[PDB]
């Protein structure tokens, strides 16, 4: 059945549609803002997951690069995982406890003007899709995009004015203006634009719920009744409890645990537990069983920070764990770092690479992820020794590239503009215990600085928890906990993990991801104001192993050097379609390009190199 | 033991051998013509499949590209895919039902010369491999090339003849002059040309089975006997049929079902169905008890096509379904199209890119596929949505290959030469009920009208499918039922999937999708004309929603701008290695390429992305 | 806990570490030399693998490529699977038997000072991370590289010594001087001088090992107790003995037999022993049934060998199995053999390929395995029907690489420098039982001289086998057998695969693989000289169907041209951005290159090539 709304900005009109595309979808809708549209469906398995969890996989996909103008559809990228990732976090709040059905979100440029973005319209039309389909899901959620362009807040802004915007923030709202989601990148901005900016967005959300409602209204939508919802009974629940909540309380106390200790005595009580419970309710189901003792582990564990204002490892609400750090870890690196907070290590390298390098000889696969502003990037890994795992090391890893893009993020307002070379920083998690992204643009401003480069100013981010008390009438929020630099166990077993980053002066990203069906914009904002303080903690102890870039580039740092050529010579230089050249990269890492006639440029990684390319040339 | 036969042309002889290559497999087979030979093995394991099919993969690859003169095995290509994909179909109708052991075949390029196309020769091969072995297979098969060069019928052509040639029309034969497998691309050329080129494959195709049968007959041959076939005994099919004959010919003469209330109510019929069999058969086994359902549902439905003459939905053997079709979906596309025909929904569009985007930068990457004649190529998406299912949606998918290379052949003869610029077409199947390939082939037409492309002709396709009834002495065809415009479940229960397409006056492209150990040649002539007369039945209506070719590309369409540069200023214009250039095409998605000394051309994909550009240049 | 020691080259310190970085992991440790780091993870679970087998794997990993100068991470290479490979074969030995733990080795460079090499550093690296772990590992395993350089024997050769020298020799050694890896590529060397270099080599591993065993007493290791080592109880070994020893003895005693009817008669006399066994031993388990069985084929298989000198096929210890080939299999293959020893058979081709092939358009592409020295190449497939089995044919093969990569080396000391093309090999096993890589060696070097390169010698390869008998006391060696050119029963059920391979005068490749936990240097001493024997042997046949290098190249082979084009005409000629060029060669197969302002070369791969870009060029 055809039907269409619009939503004003004002300024700018949202058209809301279903009815004609993809039928066979459990659910389908495409959204259009001026010339861009976009369609996305839903489509939701009727019998359960051999999963004991809910499979749920978002994928946005594009067909051509660069605001639309390169085909790439004939044959992922960076804009395109990102995208996927911030659709997931802004629906995936809203499904019911126990969902365990493959469920599916596929999005289709159906066309791209260039000028209005279709990364929001894709949250919004996966919120219409699962609105207006059988699946169950708590929404509807309605989300813009909030610039700040020439002084003033925008909202969707178009892409020429998010080219001027000093923020980018992304904000999902649910009913009763609950905030789903938060995704945001800004130029350093101060805490009070940011947090307005926030308000405004989670406003605008409203009205897209409210011509949502409409659309489900007038459909007649009647959602699907699951075989079942696979949350343990409260018998089951009640009885654990019994059995386990003494021992779980001793171990949430003992504050000589480390993250190690703690998993294994839990686990301990775990096995003995799940063994008294399979013989007092025979009647299955192992994983019944499975959810019951986790439900209850995590009922004492949220009691007592509720209860008692302690943490299981003896923190405040407010306390940082230990931070200690270091850079110029190895001499022959342009620049590194290693930075420690409570059980979470990472090291950080910096890399000065070529101008050259931050563009491939294939124009089509340059034009996908494009060119990296002020030649700057950021790649991060989480190997499996971090947690003690094993696990493929291979391949394209989502996660990886989210966390790489966020602690990118964080860092990009400080680098200077026209620096010489491409800088590279890499971060690689070695020790897991909460918030690596975090410590990875801490780690980052560190090796920044060792390398030399001139950031305008150091870097921190840190993560904030938090636990609540519902009634379990409505899920409104009767009590709460913010937790300032969590745990593992504290995210798990938490309602959110809300990671922000800044200087000692601003704001320069956040990543909010939000377990609770949506949070009132008051915990956001106390969340805020609560990182700000930790952050500045942290910088406070960076700040005393580096507290300025050094003042030169290091010993071994690259060279450029310009190479006369008289045209008398040129052909053999270069060789047959440039082939002593590509050799001499081959062979030497240097980099060579042609300036005019006679005129060669060679970047070389290091000394060593240039030398080598010297002799290669002097031929 | 090595063997060896030749068959003649009779103007150029084909050499089969086996027994003295790769001796270890089940079967093995060299296939050569002049200088080019290729070798293929056939595996098949002793051991049930855990599938409840017959797993059969082929994998015909190349060593190198162009030719055999480009080589690439030290490194798939739409070459690769779409031979194995032939070859396939020409060997998977003549196992035995219930065949499910795991069973590979591969081919091996031992020689190339340039001149022999090897992708024949590995059709044969397989059927000799096949042959030769202990693995049952109801053969032999024989498969040539039939061309049309200057007039003449030519079997075989070489890669020259195949250059000029208005036919490139693969049959594969079985005996008694069966057809199991036509392929064809060609100049949208007369009926009665294109049906006498079929009558003289199958004539050579029986030459070649001859010869085949020496080889078998010399070989001494002994096929193995399988573990068990699993085909459901008669007991438990005689039974279910008694169960579920009069609710499943209730359901199949119910026109008011559409796909999904159809296949809800055979189902549920299957469910009460198959727990009456788990009792009155309780000595297993679920397979063979779904196997049994199967087996009725389909006998009850074909039945009625054959007593009754009608069809599940209502249709006479010869109508078509609702059709219905739009342009100009969206403002910013080059060119747009939907075409609805019954629950089968495709989206096409239109896109120009640069001539330069039809070349890789890399020499040996661009020849694997090579520059698509007229800078013509059509890209086809089956995403899962479109049968409310979950799928992968990422990584190489063989059968999206063969539909878009289907259903652009089935374009690419109307296509204009010298277009100025790359033509994309993108089909997405929206909806799925039953030829998705051919309405792709529609919408192509209609978008590219639509993108001003002066196409020579509207184009459009239909599948054919078919009911046979046969004695159960000989696999003998006693009555047969030709069907126009197949639904999904007419295929599935159906004898073949006959997919043709072409203009109001010729044929373009043909994919004979047999299922039965082959058919008779009289079948498919008159297929051919069924189609015929659909074909130009869709023709109509399509013309009435666009008949010629916008008179101009629309307002947003690509621009080309010719750009003076003066020597004194190139070394700026163009940056060191290119830079300025390369960024430039990143940053706006133009498309640069220096002229001459003093002139660079600019492709730009809109006249806003001209502007940009005339902006960065404006420097 | 920190801890450090300095081993003494003694020309250059290995400073090994551990306790600072991954401390969650099992074991970790950091080797450096010079400015060089590599740390190493090592992590085992403690639940048994759903595999019946010990799951290890080895993820060397690289940040950049060409000595550390060309970043990469930011996105597997050859360097990164055959550093794993042999970090693989160092440690792999030395777990215990029925060790069915999921376990995983990382390496993480953590600099590299484009001197000291990271690879060996990191083979050490595993040995120190396994020794500190609590994962059950009978090392320490020591390693060093071994350069001959200006006639000197150098221990860990810097990078500028490697290459120059004519040894490249890595060594793995366990405690008591045993050998468990050796690797080595050598420019045709004396075997008295080879062998030396394993007496130095072995020499150092120790003083390794010494420096390890202090940190191990340092650290205070206590190992874990497995859950459970999956080894079959004497009973039930003893039991299947008494029931299977007579028909194991007289099938491996029957010289009839043939790779095929000797393993099916074994699976015969397993299937009935295997349900005689469920019988007497009710109380499981299938896989230790099935384990018990192996462990008495097995043993009466060796029990053979070394009560009566005598092998399953009736072969002397030393006695090679009978070898035949042939050269120049078709006419349009620029070179070409067919080698066969046994049951084992390769087909290898040669193809001449442009110089500019050597090199990818994308620099940073280029770098990761870089050009090609001697613009020489081999690649080798091993498809599944040679083996009669179904198999991937698509994605990286980790072994079809290192087996490639050894009979690479072992041809690349006879290749001339300055060959006007690039060479490439491939080998493709057609039937495998035993040593496919030594026969692509021998293959390689027929069609190389087939193909008319004027390779200074012909070069040959054999594996060598190994059965012993040890005490079941301590590990030692009390009687043992070496076999000459081992068949694959010969290699599962024997001690090593010692593959080797030269010239009439000297050794290019080794890759020993050795499966107990190290064997004496006098064994191995023995091998090389078992082995030069039956090389020498493989040479006089191989010579006897040709002994030198065609004197000329094929007629069908490549040429190059130059091509005169003048100012005028260069527009035009080259086209838009060199288009025209591009186009002949994806149409032609055909490679031009721009030598200076007027003269262009093409390289074209046969006549005919060069014939059609005459006529594209000849406008």
């Amino acid at each position: 059945m055809a039907s269409a709304v619009a939503v004003d900005l004002g300024n700018r009109k949202l058209e809301i549609s279903s009815g004609k595309l993809a039928r066979f979808a459990d659910g389908s809708a495409v959204v259009q803002s001026g010339d861009t549209a976009v369609m996305v469906t839903a489509v939701s398995k009727t019998k359960p997951s051999p999963s004991q969890f809910m499979p749920l996989v978002v994928d946005y996909r594009q067909k051509a690069a660069a605001a639309g103008r390169i085909p790439t559809n004939y044959l992922t990228s960076d804009k395109e995982i990102l995208t996927s990732r911030i659709i997931d976090r802004s629906i995936r709040p809203l499904f019911p406890a126990g969902y365990f059905y493959d469920t599916q979100v596929l999005c289709n440029l159906l066309a791209v003007d260039g000028v209005n973005e279709p990364d929001v319209l894709a949250i919004n039309g996966a919120s219409v899709a699962l609105s207006l389909s059988d699946i169950p899901w708590n929404g509807p959620v309605g989300a813009v995009r909030i610039g700040i362009i020439d002084g003033e807040y925008v909202v969707n802004p178009t892409r020429k004015e998010m080219s001027s915007s000093t923020l980018n923030l992304v904000v999902a709202g649910a009913p009763k203006s609950q905030i789903v989601m938060l995704e945001a990148s800004a130029e350093n901005i101060l805490q009070q634009d940011f947090c307005h900016a926030i308000k405004v967005g989670v406003k605008y959300t409203q009205q897209i719920i409210q011509g949502i409602q409409q659309l489900v209204k007038e459909t007649g939508v009647t959602k699907r009744t699951p075989q079942k919802l696979f949350t343990p009974s409260p018998e089951i629940v009640k009885y654990t409890h019994k059995l386990a909540m003494e021992r779980l309380y001793a171990v949430f106390t003992d504050y000589e645990h480390d993250k190690v200790s703690r998993d294994e005595a839990v686990n301990k009580i775990r096995l003995d537990t799940e063994e008294q419970l399979k013989e007092k309710f025979p009647e299955a189901d192992p994983y019944e069983i499975i959810e019951s003792f986790n439900v209850v582990a995590k009922e004492v564990f949220r009691s007592i920070v509720l209860n008692e204002y302690k943490r299981c490892d003896g923190r405040d609400l407010t306390s940082l764990r230990n931070v200690s750090c270091e850079v110029d870890m190895f001499k022959t690196l342009h620049g590194s770092a290693l930075f420690q907070r409570g059980q979470t290590q990472v090291l950080c390298t910096v890399t000065f690479d070529s101008l050259e390098s931050g563009i491939k000889s294939d124009q089509v696969i340059t034009a996908i992820n494009g060119i990296k502003d002020k030649n700057f990037m950021l790649h991060y890994e989480f190997p499996p020794y971090a947690t003690n795992e094993i696990g493929k090391v291979t391949g394209l890893n989502r996660r990886e590239l989210g966390h790489g893009a966020l602690a990118e993020k964080a860092l990009y307002p400080v680098i200077p503009r026209d620096f010489p070379f491409t800088i590279r920083v890499t971060s690689e998690v070695l020790e897991s215990n909460g918030s690596s992204s975090m410590a990875s643009a801490c780690g980052g401003s560190l090796a920044l600085m060792d390398s030399g480069v001139p950031i305008s100013s150091a870097v921190a981010g840190v993560a904030i928890g938090l636990v609540t008390k519902t009634d379990p009438e409505k899920g409104e929020i009767e009590d709460y906990r913010l937790l300032t630099d969590i745990l593992g166990i504290e995210d798990y077993n938490g309602d959110m993990d809300f990671k922000i980053a800044g200087t000692n002066k601003g704001i320069t990203a956040l990543q909010a991801d939000i377990k609770l069906p949506g949070i009132p914009i008051k915990i956001v904002m106390e969340a805020i104001q609560q990182a700000s303080v930790a952050k500045k903690e942290i910088l406070q102890i960076m700040n005393k192993t580096i507290s300025k870039p050094r003042a030169s580039r290091k010993e071994n740092g690259p060279v450029v050097e310009t190479v006369q050529v008289p045209l008398s010579k040129r052909a053999k230089f270069v060789g047959p379609g440039g082939y002593n050249l590509k050799k001499l990269q081959a062979e030497t890492g240097v980099t060579i390009s042609q300036v005019d006639e006679e005129t060669f440029s060679v970047f070389a990684p290091t000394p060593s190199a240039m030398h080598e390319a010297r002799d290669f040339i002097t031929e």
